[PDB]
């Protein structure tokens, strides 16, 4: 028993849908603040100012080491927006690194729908690149910061618990996951953006081009609820889906998102439910590999209706019109690492993934996958 | 409800009689410690290897920022010592300033009579100035290594609360004291040395030439248990409390430390003991301030017998033939600032020291005391 990076386990607190977040210091002296970790964004920002949703918040005029940048920035998300203040100031990961850098901080004063009630978090940790940086890709991101002024290794990765989670910044701790990583390109550094070559239900493929799988883009986002896909995609997701559970009938909304389904607590068949597996572009030609998910996965809880014995589920595969996003219910199956300093994201067995007895999630390869660099929209 | 050292506050856990800690991170990935605070000391130094009396230890070959000094150092203390390897490494106080430095940190791989059974610390942090550091005053004081590569004021201050406490880095917390702080001159900078002017036992001057009190010196040490006075004084203050306790009488070896004298839980005759003065130089021409213990503060609580219902005491107040030392008994009633950046050490009544309906620690002033500067030996 010792690991060497032991004191980043269980850094993480939160859930799919409302948020995993971690513990991070600013200023000086320390303000220590519950940070959404989000793979899917650029921007390092806090709230500083009282929020209705907020338990606390960034007081800049305590913070001795704090510098004005003289500069106010605007960040949209797909769910919300928030309005700040840039600046510098010290900070540290209390259960991460064992370093302080000074980073760009943006003190959000105003916000709409961007903090969640009972979220406990207070601010975002944008862990992409410096391309979808606000207000433009001169602002550099937190991660790169870390990198550039310390030695901490370029790579973090992600172990998102579903029902906290584990983020190991500058290395990986192998008892996160079991058997093993198998690894896809970072197709481009902005997003996390990867490339999906095929798409089964059940072992049964979509038969759809696989230009359709990443139609505009494919991200991972750790700070996006759901597996969301393009248009065409979902449809047929959802069909093939309905099809392969026939066994029970749900409501159109269901599959829509509109509506939630519940069963008395601890009975959920989830037998009846396909597993989804997703086969992603690998690091040698014509090699791709695969992630299978559960519908454990895919059908996320919701606080019982009345503190009863009901367990409540939202289907959490949406639609989208700006690319695929593989959020954290894909996650929640799956140790993820951020190898950036080799442009790739593995993926592994997570040793905390939510299973049953008869059906475990997978990581699978290689298989024999050709033409997959058409799949890639340009 | 706010404070901006809020963060520090409570850091530190432990007693008099075993030593007051505070949490250490050190190398990459982090390795947390609980590390002794020692204001007697300069060293920086950590259990490296297994021990009998050690819960963890300092992995050298797990730190990616270890760097070997290839130099051996051994300290000496009244109460035990330790040889080591020297070297350096990147050091964060969790619950401290948010900051990260790289210190000289020494390896304890050999000790003689230094770790305490179940004292819950691994390691020590000495706070006193280069002068007397081990191998020499060439290895820079972690305090020192933190104020240069830092933007942290130069001072720390301690409350020690018996039977946690807090220990404030770059600044002084209000909530830890009542009423006004006093200070005296840091005679020198090598311990934290203090002239002594005037003794009083239950308002009666003990009537000694002032050179006897700090004959040789006279140090704050928060890594010391006792009262510590030269024989002489020693002598005279024991007469001088036997008397004014004479309500009830105790064995001589009590006086000596050799003895523990019990009281049925929850009975102990506060009352019966007179409560001692140390005045102490200040900061203008002729005048000084005292600070005044109860025996709460030298007489400190033993592990019960049997966990039951008695409460049994040691006399802390000792010899010593290395000059006065004011240790954690006489620290536990007040907020003690070591101003190192002016200088001086101040005092204020504890928030937290033990007292009872009758009587409480206190600090008061002015005073008027002639030739305080003749009080010093040389
Ligand atoms: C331009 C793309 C921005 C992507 C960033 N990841 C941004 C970060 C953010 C903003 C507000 S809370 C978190 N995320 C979202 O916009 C975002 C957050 C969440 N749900 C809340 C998420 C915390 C839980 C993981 N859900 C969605 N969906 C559309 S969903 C229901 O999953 O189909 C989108
Ligand atoms: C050359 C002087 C060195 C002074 C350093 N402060 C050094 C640090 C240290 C070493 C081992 S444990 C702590 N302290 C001691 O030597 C030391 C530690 C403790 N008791 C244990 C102390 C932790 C509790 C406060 N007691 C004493 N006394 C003689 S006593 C019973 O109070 O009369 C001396």
């Amino acid at each position: 028993r010792r690991g060497s990076f032991v004191e980043m386990v269980d850094n993480l607190r939160g859930k799919s849908g409302q948020g995993y977040y971690v513990e991070m210091t600013v200023g000086s002296p320390p303000q220590t603040l519950n940070i959404l970790v989000d793979t899917g964004s650029s921007n390092f920002a806090v709230g500083a100012a009282p929020h209705p949703f907020l338990h606390r918040y960034y007081q800049r005029q305590l913070s001795s080491t704090y510098r004005d940048l003289r500069k106010g920035v605007y960040v949209p998300y797909t769910q919300g927006a928030w309005a700040g203040e840039l600046g510098t100031d010290l900070v540290s990961i209390p259960h991460g690194p064992n370093v302080t850098v000074r980073a760009n901080i943006a003190a959000i004063t105003e916000s709409d729908k961007f903090f969640i009630n009972g979220s406990n978090w207070e601010g975002i940790l944008g862990l992409a690149y410096a391309e979808i940086a606000r207000p433009d890709d001169s602002l550099e991101p937190f991660f790169d910061s870390l990198v550039k002024q310390t030695h901490v290794p370029n790579l973090f990765s992600l172990q998102l618990c579903g029902a906290g989670g584990s983020m190991i910044i500058g290395g990986i701790d192998h008892s996160l996951y079991t058997g093993s990583l198998w690894y896809t390109p970072i197709r481009r550094e902005w997003y996390y953006e990867v490339i999906i070559v095929r798409v089964e239900i059940n072992g049964q493929d979509l038969k759809m081009d696989c230009k359709e799988y990443n139609y505009d883009k494919s991200i991972v986002d750790s700070g996006t609820t759901n597996l969301r896909l393009p248009k065409k995609v979902f449809e047929a997701a959802v069909k093939s889906i309905k099809a392969a559970s026939s066994t029970e009938k749900f409501p159109d909304g269901f599959w829509l998102g509109e509506q939630l389904v519940c069963w008395q607590a601890g009975t959920t068949p989830w037998n009846i439910f396909p597993v989804i597996s997703l086969y992603l572009m690998g690091e040698v030609t014509n090699q791709s590999f695969r992630i299978t998910i559960l519908p454990q996965q895919y059908l996320r809880p919701v606080e019982d209706v009345a503190t009863s014995q009901d367990d409540c589920y939202k289907f959490a595969i949406s639609q989208s019109s700006t690319g695929t996003v593989m959020g954290a219910v894909i996650m929640e199956g799956f140790y993820v690492v951020f190898d950036r300093a080799r442009k790739r994201i593995g993926f592994a067995v997570s040793a905390c993934h939510v299973h049953d007895e008869f059906r475990t999630a997978a990581v699978e390869g290689p298989f024999v996958t050709l033409d997959m660099e058409d799949c890639g929209y340009n």
